[PDB]
């Protein structure tokens, strides 16, 4: 076994292709199915698995209620293969109201965060031992990614914030080899705020694509120097803005370098990849509700401020339908490293009459260098058949 | 691990013995198990599958309600080992409507067709990975065979159809390496309409009987050259036709090379495969309705137009049970290719209307060069007895 | 990986210690299990399986209704690891109302028997694979052992009857290599009926000890030469008789070499070993019903006629509860071949009447060279606790 | 493969970090779990599995009803991944309702008892195969660890007692290689009374904290020497003592020596370990009641007799909630032994008398040499939302 470099250059992407949907919430309605949310897909050099947070229930389980709560001490890490829903022989890899998962090309690594508001504990697992952790910094939520981390020769990076959702925040760059901290780095540059970031290898180095919950509805850009370690920051240059909330394409603006202060507060999980000049991104379709869900690439989006020349646009999840947080990944083909990307599809209360849980289920799409037609994927679950 | 070349010749046929059963529909009304239809079976170098597209539900779910439709965003194609019914654990490997699955001897290539009838997209996946997409050509339901694909030294081919199903359409023969697919060619010869086919090695190139939706009730047959990429069809010359609907066996005919005009319209998935100047041949025992499932032998049925003689005849689901699709699977031997069908057995709607749902389950048999005797082997559930 | 010869001795036994149970009933009145009859136990290399004949339901499901019938075609062999209850993901095997199956040392041969009962076909599945059939020669209930065949040095044997129940049959034994019939010897020797063996490796032969359902309550023995395919068959020389019915113990006989006419008719599958002069042996402890179950040494039982002096009693199932079947299966260890059996546990009809179904769980005991208490393993379950 | 060794240093132990837990209450309301108690962890060289005495039940059962009883025939060694709550899909590993298990580097061993009170049977299975058994010396609940034994170099070492509970025992260790009782040496030292050891490698040697049940809230200690099978014992120096029930924490002593007799009767099954001249240990926070759990340092708390200065407390469950038996486990690191401990949760009868049943969950924790902050992982069901 060898650890992974993800040294071969991106593939050519004309769009993407549907590559995997769980149904999750429609198998809750007739089968003991996990209650989730903050699902990600990460893959060994073989085979994709999928992950979620669960909230230590099922779906038709009077523990169910309430589960809109993002931290109780019974939410878990749970992973299956990629398409086997959250049943009852799901494993649990570690506690966790908050997580990031990567394969170094060797062993799993996992970053569980769990424990007080004010006082949390981050777990790193690797090779199915604990190896390391850290306790909070700012006393603030202490949290991380949601979705998979990225190792390069051994060495892995995830990005974590501790502190204010709604100011100033404590953002840090951990380096961790065989499941070791071996360094920490301050977030740098021009991003003013940091959350949930979605991170590809960028041969030799790595680029995440975040969200500001402060400032922004532009998306942070986080890059990391897998060498030396240091850390550089700034926006998505697309005037086609990634967060929700976000100003309609009318009058939204980025100038690459700070948030735009266009309904900056508040924010959703998403992600974005550079092709050269232009970007390739995921929004959901309202500027104003996480519904929808839609990618296009925007020209010059990368390199020119204030860019709106979009092309190759794909509905995802149709407009009349729930999204929810989004995310990359990476998949190493014979000649080069393909970008993917998932979408969770929450379902239930609040938004949704009847019920008392919250959950989701999942769909995802992969790049391809290929043709494709149009379509809508979403939960596919009836409100009115779910138990409550 | 080396490519599969499938270079040993057929196994001596006496007829078939029985080899897999997985009971579904009875399990279905004491257990979460998934609604299904158009099952197949392929088997890897060490072991076989079975495989269905989902309906993203299981039976005993109100989402079951009105699953007659054979198109919906949350149909997935599912893979378990053959005789593990489709639980809750089952790998949901793609999104999926219509789908073809074979393993070259190193991986499994999917191929999985979703999205909107009028710009579907096929999805190519090999080795866990998304290799290769290609969209609609005819923008008119991009379809495919629905049982295994068939790859030689590391080529594999699938005939795919976009167009009309009571008229001229436009198929394809696509050759795919390794998730990508290296050459198109179109549908040539006498076949005037090719649906579903059913598709075997014959070293070293591929045949495939298939279905004729507009004037055959006779089957096609498609002669995939692998070297050249050329391609020829016609019909089978046999005399006792394989398709439903047809004309009874004292009025049925075959001239080889042209649909036979009897009964054309519509028709089911199904099989044969040639031994010399004779075929081994499955078609429903009923002439009107998917009901009932024999094989048989015709001599001369191969290579002599219009031949009605056969022998060993087996009942494999008697004439007052339903069947369904079929198709073919081939499995190595020691030192011959053996040949094996499945029957995919219908039940529920719109023919069963106790119940709100369509589902299947399956019974496959594989040839034999020994001896055999009798039996009938259907679904088996009680209607009365079942979730409505 | 190399083929299984068993040339090892035959492990000291003292008696015999627990080794699993499954708790099958009590489990099925608290999810979802399949209805069993028939179960056994036969491990590859490094671990065991056990394996039932379903009845194509679970017993929470209206289809386990009238489950009492030996035999329908929706009967499928389930197999699990040892100790895995017969949950919705067991794997159906092949599709069979009587069964064998063991391991060469490379790969699983079963034997599956279905269809007609005056027309029944048995397969054999060789590595996944089908490579055999035979049809009935008796045309009356073609059938086999119902626990592990027998594999030497790449030849596996077993012992199949066609014909009556309660007169002359005709009781051949096959010889497989990789699941192919390679010979078929007639029963020989002093044998007069032979049912459901139980066999064993005693290298370099194997030997069946079997069930008399005419005009003995002694066992059969049936010795297989694997060398020139010769057969012998006599009956255990103990006077303590292992069938049910039988007569009581101080009035029962045997020759070792006839029937003994003593409440001959009927029957229950069973097991003993030889130890030199002595034999080791198991029985229901009621003579009438399939009720208790006990194990003892017979000094002189193997080679004194009528030889009645026992010692090293066990009890393994109380006189209170009911069991069934029972079987051996034999498991290398690093310098013996130890003996192991399973006790199946019938539950429902016709004896308990609340229910309407028939199904049962396992008990399973190993050989020891140590030491040992006392105890009682019945099935456990609450009659008035299950669904009906 | 080789033997495990054990043979590296101690990592260094700041406290613990959160490494599993798995709901397995919560999920009972909505699934079918196993009844269980009496759970333990244990590793192989790469994963970690959670192990359970079930009650041959699940917990949506009827025959849920009175699982308090420690001892009846259906209890099994349960064994799933660490993290996979015991679903259906749960292999029983032995007949048992007293265990311990431990994998020596290249298989597993299971010691397990069952049987009579006063004629039980402990049986050894070792590399899926019954290897050896023993008898009761005491005739009075022979019984062992309910953790996981420790292996050096082949030889796996076990402790386990037969006679009173509230006076003197007989207390014998056993040394096993591949499942055979090489050895058997009587218990020695000033330890008075010995249950439920919790034992680690502490190479080359293996070392106990134990549960005195007679005249001790001060928890005993054996040391095991592997090389001439010596045995001594003592009790924790600590004058903050382990044991439930126990003394407020300014009244209790321990002088290393003697049994304090301190409320000395009855007792719960824990863990502690030596770091130089202090000690590491947890406790539930109740000196009456399986109420709460800590952990913390006691400085000299090894060394020093009735040493009571504490430091590096965290709370594991918080003083409101149920706890139950912790133990600890090993786990071998790139250059370090780590020590980790898990909680057993206890639900149901007879504290909670809404339900009839008595069941478990588990929450796992590992020592880090790094940061934490603070938090509380109770059971978390709600027994208002259970099935009774
Ligand atoms: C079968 O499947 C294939 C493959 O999926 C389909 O082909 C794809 O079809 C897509 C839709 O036509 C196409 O993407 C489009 O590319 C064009 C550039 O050629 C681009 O303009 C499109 O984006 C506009 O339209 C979409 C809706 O389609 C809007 O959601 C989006 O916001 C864009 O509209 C905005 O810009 C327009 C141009 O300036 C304005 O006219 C419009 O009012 C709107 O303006 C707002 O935003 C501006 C900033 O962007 C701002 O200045 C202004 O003030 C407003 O605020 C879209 O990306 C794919 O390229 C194509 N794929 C391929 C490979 O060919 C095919 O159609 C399917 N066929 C059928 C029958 O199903
Ligand atoms: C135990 O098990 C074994 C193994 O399964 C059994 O042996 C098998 O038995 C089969 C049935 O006899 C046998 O297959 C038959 O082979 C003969 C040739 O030898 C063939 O004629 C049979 O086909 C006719 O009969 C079946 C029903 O059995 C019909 O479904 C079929 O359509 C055929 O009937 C047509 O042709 C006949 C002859 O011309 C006409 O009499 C009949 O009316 C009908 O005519 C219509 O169709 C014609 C076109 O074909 C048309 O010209 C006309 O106008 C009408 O429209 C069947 O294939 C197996 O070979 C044999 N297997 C082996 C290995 O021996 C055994 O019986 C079992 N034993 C018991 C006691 O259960
Ligand atoms: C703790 O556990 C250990 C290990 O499990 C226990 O030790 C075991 O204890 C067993 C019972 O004592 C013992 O087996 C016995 O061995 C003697 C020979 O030494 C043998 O005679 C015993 O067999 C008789 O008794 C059992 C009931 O225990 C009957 O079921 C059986 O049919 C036998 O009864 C017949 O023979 C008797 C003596 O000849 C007659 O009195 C009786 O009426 C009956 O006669 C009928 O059968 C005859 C043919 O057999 C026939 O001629 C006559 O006309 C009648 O029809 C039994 O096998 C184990 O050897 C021993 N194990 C070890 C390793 O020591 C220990 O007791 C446990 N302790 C506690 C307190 O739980
Ligand atoms: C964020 O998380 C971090 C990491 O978890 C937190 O840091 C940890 O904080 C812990 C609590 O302060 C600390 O452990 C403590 O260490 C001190 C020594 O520095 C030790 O004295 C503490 O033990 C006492 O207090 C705990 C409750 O905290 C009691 O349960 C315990 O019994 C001890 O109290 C007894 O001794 C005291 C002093 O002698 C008495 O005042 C008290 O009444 C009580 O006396 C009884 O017992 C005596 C015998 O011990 C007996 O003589 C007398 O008669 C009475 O019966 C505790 O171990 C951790 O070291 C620290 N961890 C690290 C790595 O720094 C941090 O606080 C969190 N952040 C925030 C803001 O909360
Ligand atoms: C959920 O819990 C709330 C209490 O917070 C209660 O009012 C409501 O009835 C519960 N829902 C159900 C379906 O029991
Ligand atoms: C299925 O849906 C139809 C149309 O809404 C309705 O009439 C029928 O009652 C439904 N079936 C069940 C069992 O709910
Ligand atoms: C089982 O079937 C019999 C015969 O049809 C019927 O009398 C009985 O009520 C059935 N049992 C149940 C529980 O439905
Ligand atoms: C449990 O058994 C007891 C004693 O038979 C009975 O009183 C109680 O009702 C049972 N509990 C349930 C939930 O059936
Ligand atoms: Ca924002
Ligand atoms: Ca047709
Ligand atoms: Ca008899
Ligand atoms: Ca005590």
């Amino acid at each position: 076994v060898e650890y992974r470099n993800w040294s071969k250059p991106q593939c050519k992407i004309t769009g993407f292709a549907p590559f995997s949907k769980d149904n999750s919430i429609r198998l809750s309605a007739g089968g003991d199915i996990w209650v989730t949310r903050e699902p990600y897909v990460s893959c060994d050099p073989g085979k994709c698995y999928q992950f979620a947070l669960g909230q230590g229930t099922t779906l038709d389980n009077k523990h169910s209620n309430d589960t809109i709560h993002d931290r109780i001490p019974h939410r878990t890490l749970l992973m299956n293969e990629l398409g086997v829903p959250f049943h009852l022989g799901t494993r649990q890899v570690c506690i966790a109201w908050s997580s990031s998962s990567c394969h170094d090309g060797k062993a799993w690594l996992h970053v569980c965060v769990t424990g007080d508001d004010k006082n949390a504990t981050a777990s790193f697992i690797y090779d199915g031992r604990l190896v390391d952790s850290i306790g909070s910094w700012s006393q603030n939520i202490l949290r991380t990614q949601e979705s998979e981390c990225v190792c390069i020769n051994g060495t892995c990076t995830v990005v974590m914030t501790d502190g204010s959702a709604s100011g100033r925040a404590d953002t840090r760059i951990l380096f961790i080899e065989e499941g070791k901290i071996v360094h920490i780095s301050p977030l740098s540059g021009s991003a003013q705020h940091v959350e949930e970031c979605s991170c590809y290898p960028r041969y030799p180095d790595v680029r995440c694509i975040c969200r500001d919950n402060w400032k922004g509805s532009n998306r942070p850009i986080v890059d990391i120097n897998m060498k030396d370690y240091s850390i550089d920051s700034s926006y998505v240059c697309s005037g086609l803005v990634g967060d929700t909330p976000r100003n309609d394409d009318r009058s939204s603006k980025s100038n690459c370098r700070n948030p735009n202060n266009e309904r900056g507060n508040h924010g959703v999980k998403g992600w974005a990849f550079d092709n050269g000049n232009d970007v390739w991104m995921g929004r959901t379709i309202s500027k104003d509700l996480r519904s929808g869900y839609e990618t296009f690439k925007v020209i010059g989006g990368w390199s020119t401020p204030n860019s709106k020349s979009q092309i190759n646009r794909q509905v995802i999840v149709d407009s009349d339908n729930r999204s929810g947080y989004s995310g990359i990944f990476s998949v190493e083909g014979k000649s080069c490293i393909n970008r993917c990307f998932y979408v969770e599809l929450i379902r239930g209360r609040e938004q949704e009459t009847r019920v008392w849980w919250t959950s989701n289920s999942i769909v995802v799409f992969c790049g391809t260098s290929g043709t494709y037609g149009t379509g809508s994927w979403p939960d596919g679950a009836n409100i009115n058949f779910m138990p409550i």
